[PDB]
């Protein structure tokens, strides 16, 4: 069973934007993944401080760089704390909360702020280089779930029934038939140099 659902109005217009622009630096896709990455590791492993049983979905703590081919995709794969339901589709699609106004609500009902900017909008910017994206998800007791668009101002989610994760995120990007230097291993690599050296987790290309 498939759920589908209207990307709010504002984030829309973005979208839209971004399919139709011939903005130059569409290279800069890939460090706001691998940082929603590396902050969804943060999570895991501060989270993992106090509950140590966190990690019994798998202890490396990481990123991968999967790029195809013959498939015309580039995937990124990371080990962190995951996404539920609800922040798939809170935080990649239908909502756009102030940063501001989710504050003060925070502090009203006497919660953490950690969430008060949820997952940004720069991701957003994987539509400068893929016509589709997909995202894999699987968080601690909650089910694995598959997010798709192909950015026509809906997206859907459903259940995944593919091959169990484990615990993380996997994003798939099928690449526009212009933009395939992105499956390339030297222009990879060169744009993880100029813009995600210092991450603090391994970045692991593999080799076709
Ligand atoms: C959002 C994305 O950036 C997915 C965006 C795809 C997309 C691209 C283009 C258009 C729509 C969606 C993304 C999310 C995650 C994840 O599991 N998080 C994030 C985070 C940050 C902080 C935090 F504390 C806990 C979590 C959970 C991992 C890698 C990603 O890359």
């Amino acid at each position: 069973e498939v759920e589908t659902f209207a990307f709010q109005a504002e984030i829309a217009q973005l979208m839209s934007l971004i399919i139709n622009t011939f903005y130059s630096n569409k290279e800069i896709f890939l460090r706001e993944l691998i940082s929603n990455s590396s902050d969804a590791l943060d999570k895991i492993r501060y989270e993992s401080l106090t509950d140590p049983s966190k990690l019994d979905s798998g202890k490396e703590l990481h990123i991968n760089l999967i790029p195809n081919k013959q498939d015309r995709t580039l995937t990124i794969v990371d080990t962190g704390i995951g996404m539920t339901k609800a922040d798939l589709i809170n935080n990649l699609g239908t909502i756009a909360k102030s940063g501001t106004k989710a504050f003060m609500e925070a502090l009203q009902a006497g919660a953490d702020i950690s969430m008060i900017g949820q997952f940004g909008v720069g991701f957003y910017s994987a539509y400068l280089v893929a016509e589709k994206v997909t995202v894999i998800t699987k968080h601690n007791d909650d089910e694995q779930y598959a997010w798709e668009s192909s950015a026509g101002g809906s997206f859907t989610v459903r259940t995944d029934t593919g091959e169990p994760m484990g615990r993380g995120t996997k994003v798939i990007l099928h690449l526009k038939e212009d933009q395939t230097e992105y499956l390339e291993e030297r222009r990879i690599k060169e744009i993880v140099k100029k813009h995600s050296q210092f991450i603090g987790y391994p970045i692991t290309l593999f080799v076709e």
